[PDB]
């Protein structure tokens, strides 16, 4: 009984890529843990 989020892969790709910086790695990790984790892809883009 469990559900495998796709935050892990976000936060790895720019846990082991150079490219990514450090706060580019937060960044990235807040936008699969928000919309994937945090929220529902319902609606295409946030509204603000």
């Amino acid at each position: 009984g469990k559900t495998d989020p796709e935050l892990k892969q976000c936060k790895h790709q720019c846990k082991v890529q150079r490219q990514y910086d450090e706060e580019q790695k937060e960044q990235c990790a807040k936008g699969c843990e928000k919309y994937y984790k945090e929220k529902k892809g319902r609606e295409q883009e946030e509204l603000e």
